[PDB]
């Protein structure tokens, strides 16, 4: 699939934080309505150390089906800093964007999108780039406040940033602990909770797109 290169990767982590907050300008947080017809989870891995693994996998909906499978190997060269994800991940999740023949109509990461000390988390960030609705899928929080939901199953808060929505926290699965859900480029809250909440069996914490990516980077270790 073809992307925009919207700036370079090598920055030191100044300059790539002087970035995220020029393009969180370009963020556009439009609902996403009806259903969708493929459906995205992307997922990365760090096997041993200096080897790098993205995948991406294409799932028909609603039925989870498997159409496609891609996965890029590749060196690592920006340390993990909270808030500066893309930085790290981002070109060797473009190189497997790259070999995508199946066109998706959403894609949702692992992380966050708006819930994001700038606005610009990697499910954001990387919508800007493929230019496809996103959402990022987190297991814990990065930023914002909210009130933790009820047990049950498909309780769930808002995410906050002082008085505005950025999220919310789903209990997708009863004595777990929650999914952090948060819009990333055309999507906007509620369509995000909508969405992940259809992605997600009963009985499950994590949605099938990332569930499935997370199982293929486990299995195609070199
Ligand atoms: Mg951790
Ligand atoms: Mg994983």
């Amino acid at each position: 699939m073809d992307y925009r290169q919207l700036h370079r990767w090598d920055l030191p982590p100044e300059e790539a934080i002087k970035v995220q907050n020029e393009l969180r300008k370009k963020i556009k947080l439009t609902p996403y309505e009806g259903e969708p017809e493929y459906v995205a989870g992307v997922d990365l891995s760090f096997p041993g150390k200096e080897e790098g693994l993205a995948v991406i996998v294409v799932l028909e909906y609603p039925s989870f089906k498997i159409l496609e499978v891609v996965s890029e190997r590749g060196e690592i060269t920006f340390p993990y800093i909270p808030g500066l994800l893309a930085f790290r991940q981002g070109p060797l999740f473009l190189k497997a964007w790259e070999k995508l023949r199946t066109k998706p109509d959403v894609v949702v990461f692992d992380g966050q999108g708006l819930a994001h000390p700038r606005k610009l988390g990697i499910a954001s960030h990387m919508g800007l780039f493929i230019e496809i609705p996103t959402i990022g899928v987190a297991k814990s929080r990065l930023y914002g406040t909210f009130k933790m939901p009820e047990d049950k199953r498909c309780s769930w808060s808002y995410l906050y940033d002082g008085e505005e929505i950025i999220g919310c926290v789903i209990r997708t699965k009863e004595g777990s602990a929650p999914i952090f859900v948060s819009p990333g480029h055309l999507m906007d809250v509620e369509s995000s909770k909508r969405l992940i909440k259809a992605f997600t069996l009963p009985g499950r914490r994590i949605p099938e797109p990332t569930r499935l990516a997370h199982i293929y980077t486990q299995r195609l270790k070199k």
